């Protein structure tokens, strides 16, 4: 019952996605972004209940300035496999408890509360790896032309965001739709 360009927009260079084989479900992000916080008990219950030919991503939204620190501090976590044990602890550090969480030092110094490896943490933020997965996190923002957070894309081609929707739940309701209407295409 959902109207392109109402709710959702189909983009007309549709984006490749990450795990090919599987429907994607993108969530860009800012660890400091108020919305983003508030719609995690909304959108993390319903990520973990995703059937198995869907591949949920969040994506950090490089938007410059602290926004890129965050987003390099979220890779850094992703890359040592610690992302989602700390997850929530790194939202309420930042919105409940007031830490900028600014520089690397201050991350580390952080994250070792939640038990990661200081030195490890380090030596993956500065990496090489870590700045090509920074490129390439712009580079889709930028294909998904999205300007704002938190937006949902799914499969490359639908972008909508909370607003659009209607709402939180209204958002995955979305989601799931345009997750069904990817799952019966032909391929
Ligand atoms: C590609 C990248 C860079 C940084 C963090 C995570 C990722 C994987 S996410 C992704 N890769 N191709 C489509 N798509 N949504």
């Amino acid at each position: 019952d959902y109207t392109a360009g109402k709710e959702y927009v189909e983009l007309s260079s549709p984006v490749p996605v990450s795990q090919p084989g599987k429907i994607e479900v993108v969530e860009l992000f800012w660890y400091g972004c108020p919305h983003c916080y508030a719609f995690e008990p909304t959108i993390v219950p319903w990520s973990e209940k995703l059937p198995a030919d869907v591949h949920f991503v969040r994506l950090p939204a490089l938007f410059g300035g602290i926004w890129n620190v965050h987003g390099q501090m979220f890779l850094t976590l992703i890359s040592m496999g610690v992302e989602h044990d700390v997850h929530n602890a790194v939202f309420e550090a930042i919105h409940k408890e007031h830490k900028k969480l600014a520089t690397p030092e201050e991350m580390a110094d952080f994250l070792a509360g939640k038990g990661v490896d200081k030195e490890k943490f380090l030596s993956t933020y500065n990496s090489f790896a870590i700045k090509g997965q920074m490129e390439k996190a712009k580079k889709l923002a930028m294909a998904y032309q999205v300007t704002g957070v938190p937006t949902m894309v799914v499969n490359g081609k639908y972008r909508f965001d909370i607003g659009s929707a209607g709402g939180p739940e209204e958002t995955l309701k979305l989601a799931d739709y345009l997750i069904e209407k990817e799952r019966a295409a032909a391929k």
